[PDB]
Order: structure tokens, then C-alpha cells, then sequence
């Protein structure tokens, strides 16, 4: 596209904002910002030569715009927003400033949990096919800085929010893991809003890949990955589980170093994603045999005596938990780690997993009688994590798993999920050896 003589105006100073600003000056554009907060985060990062507005928005140079390039931090129904829009001024945001310049394929991946992970294996697979694979977006590296005519392949994961901004986006492979309740706030219409911003990823896209498990991902009106069914699916069987693709057997699980069913799934959709790019299938099964996941993303810390102790901190929000708990198949006790800021959320939809003799509950943190009210005749609470691990780590046997998996934020009592992992598998190796 050509912005040349345009007068354009970027939303938020964060790293969207900024990536913008680049963008817009290496064409010899100089764009206006503004930032609803006073000092925004980006503040210092911005270029002397660019006019900036802080601490509101400034509706006249929104008004005079040619282009509105918004960050994804604030909602399109915002007043001021609404009110450009209404004047027919266009509305955009990186992703979309990005698609219209990548001159490389697009893999596009979104959904409400798995999406870093898919992500980087996707990118991973890329790697062991020896691609330059660009790999961005909501993950943490604003898209814009991928933009780099060597790249011969790009793999964005996508907010709803990136979405909503987005329209020339067509993805050589999309998909939506998943839909369960996220970022509400943004969605005051319900699971239905959150799902049609997400449903965006498929417009224009040469395959889209649906999770035959959630009806949510599917568009209204494909190639499928599913737990027991789908064209990418497991297969449990002989005491064995293989990874399954148009119904031929590609790969043993334990050729993995993943775990989880739901870390399997990924996997699959993963592989989906890169054979529709046409990467090369046997490199992409040897990134399958190589990736050892992201840190605190059902991560397992010690395996000794017959007991598994899987850090999974990240797990912040309940559809993770629960994704955690319906792919299990422990032998003997669940030892499980609940509790920290709940955030106000549901906990019922995790109680269908806890009934039967070999589960416990050790709820912690905040809002841990919130969690052990799920079932209060097997559960401990204790004000830490720590404390909990001292409860349970003298009870386990042989079969048994220890899972941290607390669906909540953890901002009570740790600096970051990241801390609480990290204790969690300190205090695994201490007591687990
Ligand atoms: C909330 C969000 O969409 N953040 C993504 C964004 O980061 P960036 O720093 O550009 O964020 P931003 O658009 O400035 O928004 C950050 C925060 O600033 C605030 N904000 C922004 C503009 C403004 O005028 N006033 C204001 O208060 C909003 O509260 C928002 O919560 O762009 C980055 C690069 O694409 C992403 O990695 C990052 O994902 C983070 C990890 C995230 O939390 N994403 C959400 C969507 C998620 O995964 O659930
Ligand atoms: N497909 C999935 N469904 C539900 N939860 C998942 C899935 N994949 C991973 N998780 C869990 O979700 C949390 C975040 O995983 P991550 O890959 O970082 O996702 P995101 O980038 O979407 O935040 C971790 O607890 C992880 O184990």
C-alpha cells in the first residue's frame, strides 16, 4: 500500500503503537500518536521528531485523520472511535498494515488457550524444514518488525482483538483452537461477540483448520483435529497412543517430549497448520520429536517413584485448568494445586472433574475457599502454595500425579505465573526426590 502525503494518527503507546511508528517513518511518513494514559509505556521509546497527545484522546487530529491505526489494547466501540468511524474515517490496525505489505505465505493462529504454544511450534516445524520463518504478532514480536523481503514464510498468532482491525488478512492456514470465556470486558454482547471477532481469522484463508472438540471454532457456514476424531486425531489403542492423519499412523506420542492430551491436540493442529503451508512432513514430524514446550505450560518438572509433577502456572484462567483436567488419565491420585486470584471467574465448569475416589484438592492463595467450595470433602487450604506441597508431598503414591494447575492469576502472593512455577518446581524436586 501507499501512505505518501497521508495524515496518520496510531492509538496507543505500547509496542504496537511504536512498531507503527517505525513502520509509517521508514516510508517517510510521519504519523501523530496519542495515548489515553499520561505516560504510557512506549513514551520514552518515541522518536523526538513525532508529535504526540497523552492522556486522552485528541478527537480533532482523529477527525482531520486519513488513516486511524489502532492498537488492540483499546475497544473499536470506543466514543471517539465510533465517532471516526462514523465520519467514514478507515480504521486499522499492524496486522492489517502487515498483511498488505508480507510478500511470504501467512499462518494465522488464534483461539482463547494454546496459542503461543501452536505458535512456536508451528515456527519450530518451519525451522527443521530450514525455512525463514517469521514468527510474531500477539505472541510478543509486533508483526511489523517480521516484515523482511528474505522471510519465505510467516506464522502470526492473533488476538480477537488484532482481529476485530483486520480485514485483507488470507492466511495460507488459519485456525481457531479454541473458545472458552476470555476478556470480557472487550465482549459486553457475550460469547458470541468474543467467537465472531475470532471467526475473522477464516475470511479468505486457503485452508482453515477447526477443532472437531469445540463447535465454537467451526465457521457458521476445512480440515479438522480432534481428540478421538477429526482428520488430524489420537489414537488409543494396544496400550499405545499415535498421533493420526488421514487415517494413517504417523507417530507414537512418546516420541513427543510434550505432554497432555491436550499438548497432543496442539501437536496435531500444529501439523495441520504446516502440511496446508506445504512444509515438508517429515521435518515437521521431527520438530514434534524435538519441541519441548514453553516453560509453566503443563510442564512436567520430576518424574521419580511413579509420581508426575507438572507445573502448569500459566494455567490463569478456569478453560485451561479445565482443559488440563479432561485430557487426564492418572492411575492413581490427582494431587491438585488450586487457587491464587481467581479474577471473579466461574469454577463450576471444573467440577464435573473432580468427583470419584482418587482426586484431592489443595487450595491456596486469595480465593482458595472459592476453589476448595468445588468439592470441600477432598480438599485441603492452606494460605500457600508451599504449605500445600507440604500437606500433600508425604501422601502420594506410586500411579499418582501432583498437578499445579490453578486457574487463577497468581498476583496475590507471586511477582508472575512465572514465579509460581518456578517455586512450584523447586519444592517438586525437593519433595518428589
Ligand atoms: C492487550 C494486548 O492486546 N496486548 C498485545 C499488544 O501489546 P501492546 O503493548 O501493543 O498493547 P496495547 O495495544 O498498547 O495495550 C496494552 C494496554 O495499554 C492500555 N491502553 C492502550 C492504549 C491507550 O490509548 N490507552 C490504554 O490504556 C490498554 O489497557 C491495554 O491493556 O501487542 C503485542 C504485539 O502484537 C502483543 O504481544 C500483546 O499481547 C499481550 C501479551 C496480551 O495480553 N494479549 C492479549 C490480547 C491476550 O493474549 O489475551
Ligand atoms: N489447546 C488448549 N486448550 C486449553 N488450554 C491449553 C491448550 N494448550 C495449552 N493450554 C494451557 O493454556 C495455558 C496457556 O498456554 P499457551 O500456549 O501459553 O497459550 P496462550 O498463548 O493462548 O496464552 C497453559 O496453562 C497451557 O497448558
Amino acid at each position: 500500500a501507499d501512505y505518501q502525503g497521508k495524515n496518520v494518527v496510531i492509538i496507543g503507546l505500547g509496542l504496537t503503537g511504536l512498531s507503527c511508528v517505525d513502520f509509517f517513518l521508514a516510508r517517510g511518513v510521519t504519523p501523530r500518536v496519542m495515548d489515553t494514559r499520561m505516560t504510557p509505556p512506549g513514551l520514552d521509546k518515541l522518536p523526538e521528531a513525532v508529535e504526540r497527545h497523552t492522556g486522552s484522546l485528541n478527537d480533532e487530529w482523529l477527525m482531520a485523520a486519513d488513516l486511524i491505526v489502532a492498537s488492540p489494547g483499546i475497544a473499536l466501540a470506543h466514543p471517539s472511535l465510533s465517532a471516526a468511524a462514523d465520519a467514514g474515517i478507515e480504521i486499522v490496525g499492524d496486522i492489517e498494515l502487515f498483511c498488505r505489505e508480507a510478500q511470504a505465505p501467512i499462518v494465522a493462529i488464534t483461539g482463547s488457550n494454546g496459542k503461543s504454544t501452536v505458535t512456536t511450534l508451528v515456527g519450530e516445524m518451519a525451522k527443521a524444514a530450514g525455512v525463514n520463518v517469521g514468527v510474531g504478532g500477539n505472541i510478543g514480536l509486533p508483526a511489523l518488525m517480521l516484515l523482511d523481503d528474505e522471510c519465505e514464510l510467516y506464522v502470526l498468532e492473533l488476538s480477537s482483538f488484532q482481529l476485530e482491525t483486520t480485514s485483507s488478512l488470507q492466511a495460507v492456514a488459519a485456525t481457531i483452537l479454541n473458545v472458552t470465556e476470555d476478556h470480557m470486558d472487550r465482549y459486553p454482547f457475550g460469547l458470541q461477540q468474543y467467537r465472531a471477532a475470532k471467526l475473522r481469522i477464516y475470511e479468505n484463508a486457503k485452508v482453515c483448520v477447526v477443532n472437531a472438540d469445540d463447535a465454537l471454532t467451526m465457521p457458521i457456514r476445512c480440515v479438522s483435529f480432534g481428540v478421538n476424531m477429526g482428520d488430524y486425531h489420537l489414537n488409543h489403542q494396544q496400550g499405545e497412543t499415535w498421533l493420526r492423519v488421514k487415517g494413517e499412523k504417523v507417530l507414537n506420542v512418546k516420541e513427543m517430549k510434550l505432554s497432555g492430551q491436550h499438548n497432543y491436540t496442539n501437536a496435531l493442529a500444529a501439523l495441520a497448520l504446516a502440511d496446508a503451508a506445504g512444509l515438508p512432513r517429515a521435518s515437521s514430524l521431527k520438530a514434534l520429536t524435538t519441541f519441548t514446550g514453553l516453560p509453566h505450560r503443563f510442564e512436567v518438572v520430576l518424574e521419580h517413584n511413579g509420581v508426575r509433577w507438572i507445573n502448569d502456572s500459566k494455567a490463569t484462567n478456569v478453560g485451561s485448568t479445565e482443559a488440563a483436567l479432561n485430557g487426564l488419565h492418572v492411575d492413581g491420585t490427582l494431587h491438585l494445586l488450586l487457587g491464587g486470584d481467581g479474577k471473579s471467574a466461574d469454577f463450576s465448569p471444573l467440577a464435573r472433574y473432580l468427583n470419584g475416589d482418587n482426586v484431592r484438592l489443595y487450595c491456596f492463595g486469595r480465593d482458595g475457599a472459592q476453589l476448595a467450595a468445588l468439592r470441600p470433602e477432598v480438599a485441603e487450604q492452606t494460605e500457600t502454595m508451599e504449605q500445600a506441597m507440604r500437606l500433600l508431598a508425604p501422601r502420594v503414591q506410586p500411579g499418582d500425579m501432583v498437578l499445579l494447575s490453578p486457574a487463577c492469576a497468581s498476583l496475590d502472593q507471586f511477582k508472575n505465573f512465572e514465579q509460581r512455577g518456578n517455586e512450584f518446581a523447586r519444592l517438586a524436586k525437593e519433595l518428589g526426590s
